[PDB]
């Protein structure tokens, strides 16, 4: 049992590195694969662009302090220390929307009271490193074995579909930049619907692929190796056909040039943590608790869910995961990072769940039936450190990246978000609104809990979510996680109270 | 068996007339069913569209007005004395491909010389009454038996071919006459939009298709849905290409009023007497093969329909009809010939669809196997209520103007796509290339060797390339004499090569 309490300090963090350490040159041994090179492919452009989208949008809200080579440094460098000592290496890292507003907030605060930004921060690093030592000293975290089933579909679900609406919104302000008339530059003709064909052509291929990797066609092995470069194959004939027209201009990926700070006349790599230009008052010293212990809950209720829905048991991992060594190192390398004015990271729940089930490898079952089950996970140490080195040095590059345009990227990037979907109990008891009670299929809940007392329970898990999006999208978005939070102890009375000890053993159970 | 051969010259036309038209009340009187209206509104919504998409084809291709207009108001013509004066009023008389390739042929022979024309084009409809008064009073019907699974496959698969191929040829030709340059022959976004707009319409009927036969909704509800797909995407597209406001697209050119002929003088009806120059002895007289290759195609189509529908398993208790059905078919497209008008014949899709449209299902608590006998709806009305209404949407042309001539490409996709599931060449054609452990339970697969069963199909696709090559290249006027000797090949080759066990689970009935 990972999450018991030993009852002596670093209990959890020796039982953690005493566990994983030993299967250590398996993990180096396990990336010799086919399935390892077409992994790094789809991982790099799903860590890379992102980067790129919020190092803009954090130095334009930030008068140029923070841009988008500050970011890429900082994902470089946190995963691959991460991939190099971390318990679970199926994580991957990388700057969220919470933590920009956050960021931006702060800022804001800053700019009224006339304080310094970078400098400021130093001591909210430093607060998060002695918060996260005390934390793992006295072992606080086994408060994980409290998030239920009914919290980390909530979660997943939620995020994944904010990752499709922020995909239908980009093309959106590409149409209204470029509207259909007729006669960086902006009102060019044919570019709308030159992007929305590459869009679709991208997603449509990765499907095609993938469907035709579980087929019958072809012998076995040619049949999984094409299937499992889908996307690669997708992408570079979308880039092919893009490159082939000569004469419609489309946004294409745009790079820095140089591993430089952004405004380099207003800021330097090291940050003094007493005064830049002016001495820092002491009291904010003091009263920088207060953002350290947000920002701390921020990056813990996201990596810890996130590790709760990837170490699930239908998923075949055995290898084991830290739910100790995990929380301290990505505090501590955010706190050391802050000293230099690189932001804080925590782990990505989408692009978790893409890297670790774009390794499963799914059984050979019978013609009929249903989905073949998973046979493994083949987990290492290899592919993540290689996608933080490549999104390092993807700055030397970039002659070459400058060759693709976005449009094709969000055919990948919808492809992704509708893909991990699946999986989730709530996904599926949604998939039952629609269906009549003669086509029910024959699952466990099904079975022993009465048709319409399993809708109720579907229902009020869709209130939990859209009141959680509503309290997202309003003003006040920073109390986001404490909502989150508050769903806990939801399940442990008023569900308890409203339902039998049957139904909610049959609904939500471990297994 | 009706085909048989009694000795009498109109021995067949009398046993076949005095087997339904004693049952004219019956079949004229029980209408008042509400099913049949729903049945209707099918039929209406699967026959008006390849109408008028056809009859778009024909005008932009012909150079003569033989848009829209004509071919609606021929099928209107053709189906109501079809419909009044015909046996199995079941069969919906439809336009399909090889009469398109074939009479596109045709016009190009006769406007590589300048001696031919309309009007030899009605020299060759009169041929068409010639023959087929001969064959039925010479009683040659029976030759249907010897057409079987071999040739009736290689047709379809080879005119599902033909449709797909139509519409990647229009796209094609839409991103040459507007190019994709930067800053009507040029208007900026009508390449894509097109695109566009043909991809969205084949996807949405797809999906519906898929969505028929899912496990939502009720299943009452789901199989009203799925069967309005057509006319669903075609709404939706026509309303998001109305929605935009200012993007040259093709529309539709249908002409408003009774139109024909508007530069020149004399009126619908063509004379075949000297209008501009002398018209030479052997290009009337001479001018008789076309008419036997038409006549061949129109008498597959009409019989292997007529057999498709009239199974024992389809079960029918009026009674059939083999002769009198070509006869006026024939007959009658040969003599409204010299009104113009483009020769019609019964297609199998519109009739299959009006026959499991118009049964009643299986009515039992036991679980669906199959529809029983129940009763069928035997009418003379719902044939009625189709052709007028598809006929008279003449005076509408202003609401037909607004549909784009894109989303009709998408729908001629949509139909060569879903045409092809049911024939074996299929079947055995996605066979070649799965691992031999993987093939299906099917009857054809146990009984022969792997081998034997890939050197068939590899036998039976170099008919299909042959016929093709010769379709396209100059001798695009005999295309129909190779179906015809492609019955002795099976009749004595391939009875030499493959053995009697395996020529008969390979080609059964």
């Amino acid at each position: 049992d990972p999450l018991r309490r030993t009852g002596r300090p670093f209990g959890g963090l020796i039982r953690d590195v005493r566990r994983r350490y030993p299967h250590y040159l398996s993990d180096f041994r396990d990336a010799l694969d086919p399935q390892c090179l077409a992994a790094v492919i789809f991982i790099y452009f799903a860590a890379l662009s992102p980067a790129i989208t919020f190092g803009g949008l954090l130095g334009e809200k930030t008068q140029d302090l923070i841009g988008v080579s500050e970011l890429i440094m900082s994902t470089a460098l946190q995963g691959v220390v991460f991939c190099l000592l971390g318990a679970q290496p199926l994580l991957v890292i990388g700057f969220s929307g919470p933590l920009l507003v956050f960021e931006e907030a702060f800022f804001s605060f800053c700019s009224s009271n006339h304080l310094e930004y970078l400098v400021g921060r130093v001591w909210i690093g430093f607060w998060l490193v002695f918060l996260a030592l005390l934390m793992v000293a006295l072992e606080g975290s086994f408060l994980v074995r409290f998030v239920s089933r009914f919290t980390q579909e909530i979660f997943a679900f939620l995020i994944s579909l904010i990752f499709i609406y922020e995909t239908f919104y980009k093309l959106v302000k590409i149409f209204q930049e470029h509207p259909l008339h007729g006669c960086k530059p902006r009102g060019q003709p044919n570019t709308a619907l030159l992007s929305l064909v590459l869009m679709a052509g991208t997603f449509f291929i990765a499907f095609f692929l993938r469907k035709f990797k579980n087929s019958r066609f072809f012998p076995g092995r040619i049949r999984r190796v094409i299937g499992d470069f889908g996307v690669p194959i997708a992408i570079l004939i979308m880039v092919l056909v893009d490159y082939s027209i000569e004469d419609t201009y489309t946004q294409k990926l745009s790079v820095p040039s140089g591993f430089s700070v952004t405004a380099p006349e207003k800021r330097g790599w090291v940050i003094n943590p007493l005064g830049e230009k002016s001495p820092f008052p002491v009291w904010m010293m003091v009263a920088s608790l207060l953002p350290a212990i947000l920002v701390f809950i921020l990056i813990f209720m996201e990596t810890q869910i996130t590790t709760l829905i990837i170490s699930k048991k239908e998923r075949m991992l055995q290898k084991g995961s830290g739910f100790h060594l995990d929380l301290l190192l990505i505090v501590a390398m955010g706190g050391i990072c802050a000293l230099f004015g690189l932001p804080w990271l925590a782990a990505a729940t989408v692009r978790s769940v893409t890297h670790a089930n774009a390794l499963t490898v799914m059984s050979k079952a019978v013609a009929p039936g249903d989905k073949p089950k998973i046979q493994e996970v083949k987990e290492q140490r290899v592919t993540g450190l290689l996608v933080a080195l490549l999104v390092g040095l993807s700055i030397v590059i970039g002659d070459l990246l400058r060759q693709i345009p976005l449009a094709v990227l969000f055919g990948i990037f919808l492809y992704m978000g509708v893909t991990s979907l699946n999986g989730i109990q709530f996904y599926e008891r949604l998939h039952l609104l629609l269906m009549p009670p003669k086509h029910h299929p024959d699952v466990t809940y099904v079975k022993k809990v009465r048709t319409l007392r399993m809708h109720l329970f579907t229902a009020l898990q869709l209130l939990c979510l859209a009141l959680l999006w509503a309290v997202m999208s309003t003003a006040a978005s920073l109390a986001f996680p404490f909502i989150l939070i508050l769903t806990v102890p939801l399940r442990m009375v008023v569900l308890t109270r409203i339902f039998t000890d049957r139904e909610m053993k049959c609904l939500d159970a471990n297994e």
